[PDB]
């Protein structure tokens, strides 16, 4: 049994406690920090307006919380650096605030007393930065302790690129995102650093960044100059589809591009990268558990251009890319 | 001319910029306060995901935004003793952060050279409270200094309720707003001092408080004890329903309890109470200057208990009355 | 095995199917009827927007959808009378398409082979009307073979209306439910014979009838006269509460109210009507199998006045009321 | 004046009877023609809920509506062939039902009276096809008489298409629109012949087709076989957005594409396509009369291939181009 600790119970750290403890036979969280009261907190886990009630007894004292009869120890440190991961044994914290990517805060983790940060994001300074499924064998046991399990987007683009530029060549290639709102977005008009994600998320299409394209070549340096893209940020809650268009020297039709995905998703790497036929909407991927669900209906050919789709539930298929790279981590040394 | 300063450009803040340069002949606003550079306010001005582009030209610089030729001093001080109000000739400002509804901590504007200040929310230590319509006539300009224009949801049910109590007395009444969701609210499910307004507003039906449960009894004291209620927050970006249950020792109709209103829905209070009998969604009510639009087809009575429904945008509707109570303000002596 | 047919394969017909595979040992659904196809019927069994994925394998061919092995023939007859419920040896038929809810055309049902019809609404002409658990008792084999499960509100508001009646006695009560928008609603501003459902379901709170508070009168006849109210649908696509505030001449508190149902709110009764005292939201009662789940939180009482809030999920909790009802059906002489 | 009567008042037939009453000088909606009572049609007249009230006094009568005095003469007519367009005088008919694409079925509109259809979506067997600003030029009065004004989409694609096409060359392009929901997809899962459009329209993400890149060859032939692509329909009521990416003939920059756009968005032409560098979202572009405006910070190059992004408001906007093309039938023969 591996120890973790949440650092930031948001939606990606509730969504990682019940990862874990649904999926994991070798991890267990015994810690986690946030910013509110112990009541909130055990209420925010046992009640999820996306992923329904948690199936397990949730109690509260003034000191933890209480799932399932196993007690985990929860603080309200604003700052990591009056946190004592070591007081719990804790080997490896997720941290998944929002306010800590930059890895040398993050790094503070490791300063109060654990072995390894996994940050819920891309980061800047990290020892290394991972999807899991594309790049996870580079990972280094010895000189990996802060590293990055990247966005959504990029666990969701970097399988289906890896595939096809593999088998074809991408030249370059331009992606958008149709993806849910996040906690990010504003629910009424009010400032914002970002004047698009300053407006009511819920009831408009909001153009946005997304480093994901870039973040892809972290992962796949082959595709370093030749990916770029941007987000719209839709009126769902979940659920989330990445469009790539790309250009291929390559001979290809829609047949050929769709028989590549189909090939490779399979074995290990299908647990990350799933091909459909399916007349998938967004609702039928909400709580799939794969990095990158491709859609082999919207795949378009004119000429060497080359339109692909895939889906993705940015909580809980990211989630899950997440606690496979941790399961990686807790597999080797420290 | 009287002049308006705004402290908290948010929703309420800008409506009332709004409703002021579309509305009023005799006020002004032109000093506003928030926490943000004047690139991003006047985004905020110009663009709005409810009420639609602004009209008229927008520009900013360094110190201030300019509407329609008219510069408008900008400030993003987080304490209000840091602003000017007098520099700038203000007399009355709009106190509307969320963050000042305490008398006294929103007095720091009369320190700063303000007259008078109208919180733009239910108060606490305030001068008094007024819903204009019900109970503006009792405006003390000597000792009425900050004052409250009490909650949208107040505005909405004291109309009806002083119409309805006077003609056939209201024994007891408990309140349901089905309410348009607020800033307040958390798009995803996150930490909040309530435990449902925590909860993801736009895919949610949540229970909450209003603030017109208690309050209607500050401008209509002969139902202090008689009334209380909540809110059902509802996906919508904005427009809200009031459905009052209520007792009345009266033999009552549909027909005599809708004649009532009917009647009282005329003249200067007509513009804060209105009577329909047309097929209202809520979109249909967005945009509508009534603190109280009352929808005569929802009526219901069995036996003694009556239930009667009103509509209101809580943005605009609020704002309309705001500035009707500003007007008033500014009608009478600024000493 | 008790074989079942539905009649109309919409919401709640597809909800009924999937409650039998959950939640009966004893009911087989052998045969639907719908207005479409068998791969449009086979995709909408298999892929929903609520409920998610089906867990079981689905095939179609020109005359029958298969469902984990099992083959469930289908029709296409707008008109009942071109019906043979014989064919395949139904017993029981679940009338859910929305237009035979007068008896006298649903009964065509039996005249095409059934031996009961239980109608998924409020009926006029039938022979019996049941809130489960409110007075299935009165329920009889011989005489009731065309009835009514009322409908979605009248199932949340009897149970709770029963135990405060008994207790309290309600002179006169108005209701409101706020519920989630139906398939009878415009998605645009449309043709409808209701001017305000005519009306963009999903960006409008829209008033309109509900006959629950006078069908309450058809399970409760000691409250006839003395219960109405009317619907407010609003933009949540599943999920509603049933808010009444009635007048009694008895003594009471917030306590007291809350205590008559957590009392009664046990046993087999307790699978209609639940106790809560969470801090719920409509997600929170998405899938909950109750008719009724009070919320104590809701409570007030002003004198004499008193107001009271159910949950209930309008498309699971009703058919899960329904099934109830078929259970009981099934249980007897046919 | 130029009488026009409008066969099916739906969305877009209500958007084009305000847009004639605020922006049109010599055109008279004098009838219509749907499938329901004259109660519902003038209520639906009266309260929008995109649009807002009507600023004029509506009643009607058992054939009539009246508005702001002027009586429009109502039918309800599933079947064309039994209207009589000659009754009232009527010169141009806008086809909106979405039933009488086929020109061969619209023309009955010719032989119930009228002299000009104007088909408001893709047709078939028409006698041409017009994105005005585009091609209206090649109208031609005495042979084009059954004619398209083609989709909201086509609107937006092809005056931003042919600027780009014109200064750098489309090689190949594949196109998304992140379009809003539209009255032909269902509010609650339901048969469609559409297996996706079938869902839930306001909780889903649902790609769909879209015609909408091979028709601007039809207005842009230059372009035949260069463009195609989808939709992604999403949780707004109105507001859409068409994103291209394409391969460029000549090399290019962001600001070289955004300048041409600029350049070309003046006079005639820039009543159809407006340039922005405001941060718009959708709720900004709601009821703005341009068939495109091109949002400039969306912008993308990476080698030969670019993306670009323009805004529609896919009622209002589409209708605005709808009623120029109007106009100009109505300024010549017949
Ligand atoms: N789809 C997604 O939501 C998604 C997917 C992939 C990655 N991520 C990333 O994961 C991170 C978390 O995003 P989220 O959606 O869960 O955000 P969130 O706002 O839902 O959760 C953040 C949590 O951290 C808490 N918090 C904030 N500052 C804190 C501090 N100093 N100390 C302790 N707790 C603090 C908040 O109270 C909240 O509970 C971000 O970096 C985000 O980019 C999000
Ligand atoms: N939205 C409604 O329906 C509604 C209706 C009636 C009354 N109200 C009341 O009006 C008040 C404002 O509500 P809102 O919906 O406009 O909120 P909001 O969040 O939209 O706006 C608050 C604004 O104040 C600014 N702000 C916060 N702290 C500040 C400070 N210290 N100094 C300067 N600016 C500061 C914020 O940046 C923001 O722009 C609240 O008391 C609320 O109860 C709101
Ligand atoms: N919340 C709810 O959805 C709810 C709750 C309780 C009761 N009900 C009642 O259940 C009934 C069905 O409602 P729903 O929500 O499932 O509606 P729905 O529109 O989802 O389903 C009706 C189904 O019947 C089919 N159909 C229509 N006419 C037909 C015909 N002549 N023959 C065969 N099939 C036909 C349709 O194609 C559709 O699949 C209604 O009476 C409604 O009042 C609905
Ligand atoms: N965004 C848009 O809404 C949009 C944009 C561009 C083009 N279009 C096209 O315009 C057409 C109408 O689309 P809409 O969004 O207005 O649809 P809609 O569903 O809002 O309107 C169609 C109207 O036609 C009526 N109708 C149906 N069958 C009829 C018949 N046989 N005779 C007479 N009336 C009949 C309906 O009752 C309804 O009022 C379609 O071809 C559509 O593709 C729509
Ligand atoms: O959803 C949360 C992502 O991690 C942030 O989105 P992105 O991957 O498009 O940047
Ligand atoms: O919507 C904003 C109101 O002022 C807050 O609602 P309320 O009046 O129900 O408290
Ligand atoms: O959910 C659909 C209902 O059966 C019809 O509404 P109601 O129960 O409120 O009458
Ligand atoms: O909005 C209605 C259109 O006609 C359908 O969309 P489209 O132009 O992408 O086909």
């Amino acid at each position: 049994t591996i120890r973790v600790g949440i650092n930031g119970f948001g939606r990606i750290g509730r969504n990682f406690f019940r990862a874990v403890l649904e999926r994991s036979d070798d991890l267990e969280v015994v810690a986690v920090n946030d910013l509110t009261d112990n009541k909130t907190l055990s209420t925010l886990l046992k009640f999820d307006s996306i992923m329904g009630r948690l199936g397990q007894e949730v109690e509260y004292d003034d000191d933890s919380i209480t799932v399932g009869g196993k007690r985990i120890a929860v603080y309200a440190e604003r700052d990591p650096k009056n946190l004592d991961w070591a007081a719990h044994n804790v080997d490896i914290v997720i941290e998944s605030t929002g306010f800590f990517t930059d890895a040398n805060a993050a790094k503070a983790h490791i300063e109060a007393g654990a072995k390894k940060v996994i940050i819920s994001a891309p980061a800047s300074n990290e020892d290394a930065t991972f999807v899991y499924g594309v790049n996870h064998e580079s990972y280094d046991p010895e000189n990996h302790n802060v590293i990055s399990g990247a966005s959504c987007t990029t666990n969701c683009l970097a399988p289906m690129a890896k595939v096809l530029n593999d088998k074809f060549g991408i030249e370059n290639g331009l992606m958008t995102t149709v993806h849910a709102y996040t906690g990010d977005q504003r629910l009424h008009d009010a400032p914002h650093r970002d004047l698009r994600r300053a407006r009511a998320a819920a009831v408009n299409i909001v153009p946005t960044s997304t480093g994901a394209a870039k973040a892809v070549a972290l992962v796949l340096p082959e595709l370093k100059g030749k990916l770029d893209g941007y987000a719209l940020r839709v009126p769902v809650i979940t659920g989330s589809a990445t469009d790539l268009t790309f250009n291929t020297k390559s001979e290809v039709t829609v047949e050929s591009i769709n028989a590549a995905i189909k090939e490779a998703a399979v074995g290990e790497f299908g647990e990350t990268l799933a091909y459909s036929e399916e007349p998938l909407v967004s609702t039928d991927i909400v709580h799939d558990s794969h990095g990158s669900i491709f859609d082999a209906g919207l795949t378009k050919v004119s000429g060497n251009t080359v339109k692909v789709v895939s889906w993705y539930d940015n909580e809980w298929g990211y989630t899950c890319q997440l606690l496979r790279l941790t399961e990686l981590v807790a597999s080797k040394l420290l």
